Order: structure tokens, then C-alpha cells, then sequence
């Protein structure tokens, strides 16, 4: 009766849950999808309860053969917190990884390098203050790689009677189904929402070519997670995403490609800002700014400049009537990043929301 966490690195997850759910013991509760530091990202992690780690060992391996995998007692569990916020918030050296596995005799499937220990790690020891959850359905193994088939509209339908206890499924402005991928993977689609009932609607209303599995993940997207709060350090680096505040010095000015740039003063020096073309819409918002403006902007820095997800007026140019009101505003859902956590999630005034 001993009690493991199995961190992969979600269909293999499944394939894995189901063989131990029939050939070594049950699975205890919702499996888990963990997104690591959007700018270097997905990987996955279940409470077991077997009776011998090296035969759940065995099963997850003949998955596996048919990639890192790491095999965790709840105890070591609260251990990997800290590896796990790192991994998210911050950049890891798989060297980091080794060493956790080595001083904790952690038992594991490594392959080459072994980068996805990183992840495997990663997604046993994150936290969740806060999280939402994730129905993903699943193809048939005959359809991998031919195209998805489904009613745009029974989707629309969808977000139209659960929203908002369903969300980021589709785009209204944009006309997006954005719940559904369109890439080799296993995966039919993607719902998000914050509650089984609601996610076990959802499926029931959509129609798609016949789903073969499913599952519901608890997972760390649309929480807010990688942000660091500028309160929090005194430089700014890329490879990080924060949450600034800072005035407008340099206006905003589009260059080739659909982007806008703008730079903001902050107690960290000036910082340029973008909303690529992705962005759609919300490039409308941006062009609105002036300087003199103080906002607040959230996103991933990478060549030193802010990856806009969302913002907030927080004041308008003291000496202007502009059409920027004040409040906050975000990328449409269809340019929505797996961790930023989206404005209906959010108990604050002046919300702007796209949807
Ligand atoms: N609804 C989802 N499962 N994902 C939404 C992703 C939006 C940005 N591509």
C-alpha cells in the first residue's frame, strides 16, 4: 500500500494512468498537467498507490516503449517544491535535475541528455495556490495525423450557455475554435474551465468525430504562476515574466511585421514593451497610449523586452478626451498563453474583456 507520484515527461500519462488502474493498483485523484517557464512546456504527474514502485516502474516503461520519468514518495513530494517554482518562474540546468534524482536516490527512466527530468520533476513538486482544469479528449489511435473533424458551431454553442465556468475554448472577435489543435497529436481538443460539472457539459455538447479517451487535469494554466512581482527583485532578466509598473516615456509605433513597441520608465530604468501581430485587437488598445501614461504590464521578457498578456491604464496622461479608459485589457483568447491567467478569472474593476 505505498503511495508514489509519477512525473512524465499528457496522452502517454493516460495510457500509463489506465495500465495502473488495471494491473497495479487505483489512481488518487485528478492527474496533473504542469506548463514549466513559457520562455525557454508541458508535463505531467499522478498520485499511485501500488504495493511495488518497481513493478509501476516496469508498466510506465513498456509505455514508454511503444522521455523522463521520475517515481516520488508523497514525502520527497514537498522536497521538489522549490526545483518545481524554480522550473516555472525561473531557468534550471538539467545538471539541477541530476542532482535532486542522485541525492534522493529518486528512481527514473532517463533517456540521453535527459531534459525531460526537468519537467518529470517539475510537475511532481509544483504547488498549486491556485489552478483550473483541463478536459482533454482524445483521437483514435486510426485518425493520428488526419484532420480533425468537429462542429465549429456546437463549440460556440458551448462557450455560449457555460461560459464563464468553461473559458478560453473559443474567440467571438476572432472566430476561433481555440480549443482544438491542429497538430499531429493524439490530442481532439482541449476544454478549459473550472469545475468537472461544467467540463463534463461541455463534452456533452460539443460534437466531434467519436472521442476514445478523455481526462479531466488539474493544471496550472490561466494561474498567474510565472509571474514575479517586480517587488521581488531588484534587476529584470530575460528567460522571466513579470508584472511592472512604469510610466510611458516612448510612444507606441508599429514596425514591419503587425507589431507594436513602446517603452515604459520604471524603478528598474526604461523597459520596452510589444504586443505582436498574434495579438490582433489588442494592438488597438496599445496604439492608444501616450506618454505620460502610467500602466502596469504583464509578460515574459525575452531581448529585453515584455511580452505583453495583458495591461492596466492605471492613469492617463495627466493634460488630455483620449478613447483609452482606464482598466485593465488582454490578448484575445485566441493569442492566450498557457499560464497568463485571463481577466474573467480575475475579481478586479475596470476589466476589459475580449471575448
Ligand atoms: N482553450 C484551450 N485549450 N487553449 C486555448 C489556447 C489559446 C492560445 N492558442
Amino acid at each position: 500500500h505505498m503511495r508514489v507520484w509519477v512525473g512524465i515527461d499528457t496522452y502517454l500519462a493516460v495510457l500509463a494512468m489506465e495500465r495502473v488502474e488495471r494491473e497495479l493498483g487505483k489512481v488518487i485523484g485528478f492527474p496533473r498537467l504542469i506548463r514549466l517557464n513559457p520562455t525557454i512546456n508541458g508535463a505531467v504527474s499522478f498520485l499511485v498507490e501500488v504495493d511495488d514502485v518497481g513493478e509501476l516502474v516496469d508498466v510506465v516503461n513498456e509505455v514508454i516503449i511503444e522521455p523522463g520519468a521520475v517515481f516520488v514518495d508523497e514525502e520527497l513530494a514537498v522536497k521538489l517544491k522549490p526545483f518545481a517554482d524554480k522550473a516555472i518562474k525561473d531557468v534550471l540546468q538539467i545538471d539541477e535535475a541530476l542532482f535532486v534524482i542522485g541525492k534522493y536516490f529518486i528512481p527514473h527512466l532517463r533517456h540521453k541528455k535527459g531534459r525531460g527530468l526537468i519537467g518529470a520533476l517539475a510537475a511532481v513538486g509544483a504547488e498549486l495556490e491556485d489552478f483550473t482544469l483541463e478536459l482533454i479528449a482524445y483521437r483514435y489511435p486510426e485518425r493520428f495525423g488526419t484532420e480533425r473533424e468537429y462542429d465549429e458551431e456546437s463549440f460556440f454553442d458551448m462557450d455560449y450557455e457555460l461560459y464563464p465556468q468553461t473559458f478560453d475554448n473559443v474567440d467571438w472577435c476572432n472566430d476561433v475554435v481555440v480549443c482544438i489543435p491542429n497538430t499531429p497529436c493524439p490530442v481532439l481538443y482541449g476544454i478549459r474551465g473550472e469545475s468537472v460539472e461544467a467540463l463534463y457539459k461541455a463534452m456533452e455538447s460539443v460534437k466531434t468525430e467519436p472521442v476514445d479517451r478523455r481526462m479531466i487535469f488539474v493544471t496550472n494554466h490561466a494561474t498567474d504562476m510565472h509571474l514575479i512581482g517586480e517587488e521581488e527583485v531588484h534587476r529584470l532578466e530575460n528567460y522571466r515574466s513579470y508584472r511592472l509598473r512604469g510610466r510611458v516615456t516612448l510612444e507606441p509605433y508599429d514596425i514591419e511585421g503587425g507589431h507594436v513597441f513602446f517603452e515604459i520608465d520604471t524603478k528598474f530604468g526604461s523597459v520596452k514593451c510589444a504586443a505582436f501581430e498574434p495579438t490582433k485587437q489588442f494592438r488597438n488598445v496599445i496604439r492608444l497610449l501616450r506618454k505620460g501614461d502610467v500602466v502596469e504590464v504583464y509578460g515574459s521578457m525575452k531581448k529585453d523586452t515584455i511580452n505583453l498578456e495583458k495591461i492596466q491604464i492605471v492613469e492617463l496622461a495627466e493634460g488630455s478626451e483620449r478613447e483609452l479608459q482606464p482598466g485593465f485589457y488582454e490578448v484575445p483568447p485566441s493569442a492566450r498563453r498557457h499560464l497568463s491567467k485571463p481577466l474573467i478569472r480575475m475579481n478586479v474593476e475596470g476589466r476589459h474583456i475580449f471575448r
